[PDB]
């Protein structure tokens, strides 16, 4: 059924593009690498995978990817250490999530490890594009779209899988943690139980653009997505949320919302849970967090740190939440931020190859 | 600002496709006409509109239309009367809805009447493609997509508006209306209040494919979309729902769910409400309909007709609903279907120019 890496076609570029410098401030995903991966699917099966020069897609105007959002994507980073070795961070989890997303949209199944090997081969070809400066990396963007020339809402009989790469600079200006303010208004819903918010589908993102603009108009940087009558904290923009506090039972704990359907199962999210569990210094749980619980904890001075997690930012500190038109200062930066700095340090040691780990996949 | 229809550039096809013609099977949305409308948008506003030959779209791999579902569409029909005159059905309402969809996804605004004249000119160029057989029409598909070559989840600085046309056959070949069976399972949710289900965005359709396949496996043609703990009937597949019954207060009425956020404001839906209100023979109301209300009405023999409404089907009868592993028989067909046939006949007479009406826009 699946495409094989052993069947890979190679077409090197004879028109190389200008590489960005470590000194020039880069915007997220605007400058791309020399090559891309492309695999075509039809009802008879997958075609042969190919590494070809970066080029535009040729799509039929009726392609189901453009009309009925038969599209999904992934996002992972490749890191270059001082010894020039490029490594991907827990890519197996991204491949797992990509296949789950594909099944939800009735898009073709593929072998997760064959796609991983094809992606490894692609990054190997564009190795010189992976930067080595502090906090920089190569963003990998796999995409699977429906491509049937039909206006009928049905299972695609044609599909296209492609992977593009882009060098990204340091998220924080310089190399120090800067906090974000969040708008928490229950009128905005990102996902729902029985919905598709737990899959990385394009459809979950388009509607967020206007809401993010509303957050900016109200003086906030990101949106704190609330869910249900009890105003459950779900996500911070397009990042998973973590709260480090002394809970109502008097125990020091790190909590993040559980995977009940409205939470996207983040790779960094899973890594922070795994890392903190291994330390065994405090309680680490997956449990629902409500605004009522957070309000009470803040007034009682029990909150230490609140942060967002994702591939783009790793660990993003939160200093303010605007809920029901009331400002809530989150003492994250006044508490170090001890845990965020510890997570940042240990993730960078694993990611840049200072410490050898099972989480890293060598390219 | 907006693009002007007076600036329209026409490039006719050098390679015309063979038309289906007399007695050939037409599958919905699989056969396309010779030309298409294309309008580009960037930083300096809209470009000049163009009618060019039917061809593939050239999109950058990072196009926000494919990653974050910055896409919307419309659907309306052009009808050809026996004397060869082509007319559009209430297109102003589709233009109004398209603009509302554009605003929700932070896509560029345009003038409703300028796009309408551009679509009229496109249908005029491909006028011979509009079939004249009973119940047949030309399906018009306007689309507006984000076309930003960036991986950032933001408002597009580039967009593309295009319109494609499809000659379609009669939904009920021979003229006789045929009913369908619906699967009603609360585990599947189409939209949520605070979401975007009330807009015609690509994102709302992709997730329905898997649900539709499950309905088919269970022996049902469409999905009856239920919402909330009270199991509110919202939509029949991707069509609005109508119930013709004797209400609990003993009064005969035609009811459809209100525009509370989870219902897409259909043009046919509004047309049926307008038509039924003009007659003044029964009560016409927009009120929430629950499964418990329908169950009580069925056993008491108060339900006369249940149907779906939309551009593709016009008025679609329902004879069975599979709910909680039990089959509920809906007496739609044995009741004529009196109201459905009256709606079908009046709409047919208006659409094919047999009866003059302000609802029709001449091409
Ligand atoms: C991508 C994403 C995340 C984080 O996932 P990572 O795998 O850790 O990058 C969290 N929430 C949403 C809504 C996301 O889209
Ligand atoms: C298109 C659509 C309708 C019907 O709208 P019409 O304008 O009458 O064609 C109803 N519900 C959904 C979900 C739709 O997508
Ligand atoms: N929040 C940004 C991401 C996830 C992340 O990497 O943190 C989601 C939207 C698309 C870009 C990536
Ligand atoms: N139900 C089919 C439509 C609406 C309609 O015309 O009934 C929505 C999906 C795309 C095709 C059109």
């Amino acid at each position: 059924s699946s495409f094989k890496a052993a069947d890979l076609q190679l077409e090197m570029t004879q028109k190389p593009h200008k590489k960005p410098g470590p000194g020039e401030p880069l915007v997220f995903g605007k400058t791309f690498t020399d090559h891309m991966l492309m695999v075509e699917w039809n009802d008879k099966g997958w075609g042969q995978p190919r590494i070809q020069p970066f080029q535009n897609l040729t799509l039929h105007p009726a392609s189901s990817s453009l009309h009925y959002s038969l599209q999904l994507f992934e996002g992972m980073k490749a890191f270059k250490g001082k010894d020039q070795q490029v490594r991907l961070f827990r890519p197996w989890l991204n491949m797992d999530r990509m296949l789950r997303s594909a099944m939800r949209l009735c898009l073709p199944s593929f072998d997760k490890l064959e796609l991983l090997e094809c992606i490894r081969r692609l990054i190997e070809v564009d190795k010189d594009w992976v930067p080595d400066a502090a906090g920089t990396s190569l963003y990998v963007r796999p995409v699977l779209i429906g491509n049937e020339p039909s206006l009928g809402v049905s299972q695609p009989r044609r599909a296209l899988l492609f992977v593009i790469l882009c060098p990204v600079g340091a998220y924080f200006p310089g190399g120090s943690v800067t906090p974000v303010s969040l708008l928490a208004d229950p009128a905005f819903i990102r996902a729902w139980v029985g919905g598709v918010g737990n899959y990385k589908l394009g459809g979950n993102y388009g509607p967020t653009v206007l809401v993010q603009q509303e957050a900016l108009k109200r003086g906030c940087e990101q949106v704190l997505w609330l869910y249900g009558p009890d105003h459950q904290l779900t996500e911070v923009g397009t990042m998973n949320i973590f709260v480090y506090w002394t809970h109502e039972d008097g125990v020091l704990e790190l909590v993040t919302p559980p995977l009940n359907g409205v939470i996207l199962p983040g790779v960094v999210r899973q890594s922070l849970l795994d890392m903190a569990q291994t330390w065994g210094e405090f309680r680490v749980v997956e449990r629902t967090i409500t605004m009522k619980q957070l309000l009470r904890a803040l007034e009682e001075g029990r909150v230490r740190e609140v942060f967002g997690s994702g591939t783009a930012c790793q660990v993003c500190p939160v200093h303010r939440i605007l809920y029901k038109d009331r400002n809530l200062h989150i003492p994250t930066m006044e508490n170090g931020p001890e845990l965020i700095l510890r997570f940042q340090k240990e993730l960078k040691e694993i990611q840049y190859g200072i410490r050898a780990h099972e989480w890293m996949f060598p390219v």
